[PDB]
């Protein structure tokens, strides 16, 4: 029954991917950012310069006030609001209606994005990081509890896309799905066991790759890397592309770089392979990222979409684009496969490949 959910996402890596939802009775239609990096469902509920519409609780006969406030900070932006519950549906999702927790956003700071076309956020991660605490049941938990929707979803982000709620649509990917364990149910936390650039091992202690966590986050644009890993990767990418020279602010994500339309020198930029812990003992697999993913288009002009982090690795939208990503909550694992909407180079291709042998993978997790 998944064909109804194919292509139910709109947006881009830079401003977020959103799905259409309705809240309340009669249904009020809103576009909702798909965020695997948080766990609160929240919607604009007061006028705002960047909102073209918002949730009006006074117009919904099924609205219930919870008489409790809430604030949620993100890496970029934050909001505060008032908690309640209401009936929620996804028109291009499963044919169900659930009563879900909803934060009515009344004040916000650098959260809504001008011209993004979304008015709320769907946090798909686990209750452990929900605000104000883990007793506020996340949307997907309510969906699974109240309906027969299986406890998994998958995301095909195309650099539009698809959020398949309750399963896997095999027409959306090619080759094999490779699975990595969800290390802990809070963020979608994973363990990176090896990193190669153009086939050259970065040869860092693999704990550095996951310091202090590594997560899969559809709501972050960039591949974000811990400082030490970021410095090693930039040095290697600079070396591979030293044919040309770029402003020092290009590598910080500030300045864009442009080339005569159709002459982008893709071949001077390396591929990046991230090896992830596998399902069996001493087994990993790799996903390979092309420069067409980490040079985000904005002549042909691009921003460098690899940036530094102090809260661990973030596999953001530019990594997820071109892969089909299965958030298999029931089996505590995340699957990767080459997406049907994959990145096209002429001599290189994004890939998900295995198996690989990797010893001592448990040592790669940070404590
Ligand atoms: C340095 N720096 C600011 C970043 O690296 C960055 C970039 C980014 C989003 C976040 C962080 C962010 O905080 N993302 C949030 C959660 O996933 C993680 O906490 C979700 C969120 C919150 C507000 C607006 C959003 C997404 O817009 C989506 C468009 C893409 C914006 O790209």
């Amino acid at each position: 029954s998944f064909v109804e959910m194919v292509d139910n996402l709109r947006g881009k890596s830079g401003q977020g991917y959103y799905v259409e939802m309705t809240v309340g009775s009669p249904p009020q239609t809103l576009n909702i950012l798909v965020d695997t990096g948080s766990s609160n469902f929240a919607v604009g509920a007061a006028p705002h310069p960047f909102l073209h519409r918002y949730y009006q609780r006074q117009l919904s006969s099924t609205y219930r006030d919870l008489r409790k406030g809430v604030y949620v900070p993100y890496t970029q932006g934050k909001w505060e609001g008032e908690l309640g519950t209401d009936l929620v549906s996804i028109p291009h999702g499963p044919n169900v209606t659930v009563r879900a927790n909803i934060a009515a956003i009344t004040e916000s700071d650098k959260f809504f994005i001008n011209g993004s076309n979304w008015e709320g956020i769907l946090g798909l991660a686990y209750a452990e990081i929900a605000r104000p605490d883990d007793s506020l049941e996340p949307f997907f938990d309510s969906l699974v509890k109240q309906t027969h929707v299986p406890n998994l979803f998958s995301l095909q982000l195309c650099g539009g896309g698809s959020m398949i709620i309750g399963g896997i649509d095999h027409s959306l990917y090619t080759g094999s799905l490779w699975y990595t364990p969800i290390r802990r149910e809070w963020y979608y936390e994973v363990i990176i066991v090896r990193v190669e650039i153009n086939g050259q091992d970065l040869k860092m202690d693999c704990k550095e790759y996951n310091y202090d966590k590594s997560i899969v986050d559809s709501g972050t644009t960039n591949l974000r890397l811990p400082k030490k890993v970021f410095e090693a990767a930039v040095k290697s990418i600079k070396a591979a592309s030293s044919t040309e020279k770029f402003p020092d602010g290009f590598w910080l994500g500030e300045q864009l770089v442009c080339w005569q339309a159709g002459t982008t020198p893709w071949n001077i930029f390396p591929v990046i392979s991230l090896y992830l812990m596998g399902e069996v003992t001493n087994q990993s697999f790799r996903i390979t990222i092309l420069p067409q993913q980490y040079l985000r288009p904005v002549d042909d002009c691009y921003k460098f979409a690899i940036s530094q982090s102090s809260t661990g690795t973030v596999m953001g939208a530019v990594i997820m684009e071109g892969f089909y990503v299965v958030f298999d909550r029931a089996r505590k694992r995340i699957g990767f496969a080459v997406s049907a909407c994959h990145v096209h180079d002429e001599f290189r291709t994004a890939a998900v490949e295995g198996p690989f042998v990797t010893l001592d993978m448990e040592d790669c997790g940070y404590n």
